[PDB]
């Protein structure tokens, strides 16, 4: 399954590929939610819902150098996981890679 990742994201909004069987996609979405951010960029969207994470988390291992999730693209850029996602929010480093997708407002 590569399709499903590979045309949810875009440039230009907010894609976290999440499951909620993952404690940490419940901090990635505090983490990401507390911040001010264009409404609807901000999607979470599921990796056990609707598919198979056994394979879409392989082609994410590929795609982005990872499985593991929560898994933040902000525009078409895959930033890391939650750890990674804890430093660019503490360094701030986050703030300015989404406002480049016109995010922040």
């Amino acid at each position: 399954a590569q399709e499903f990742v590979n045309c949810k994201i875009q440039p230009g909004k907010v894609v976290v590929f999440i499951k909620p069987t993952c404690p940490y996609c419940r901090r990635a979405q505090e983490i990401l939610s507390q911040l001010p951010i264009k409404q609807g960029l901000l999607e979470f969207v599921d990796i056990t819902a609707t598919n198979h994470t056994n394979e879409i988390q392989d082609y994410l291992q590929q795609l982005t150098g990872a499985r593991t999730v929560p898994r933040v693209f902000i525009g078409k850029d895959c930033i890391g996981g939650c750890s990674d996602l804890v430093s660019l929010q503490q360094s701030g480093e986050l703030l300015t890679r989404l406002k480049q997708i016109g995010a922040l407002q």
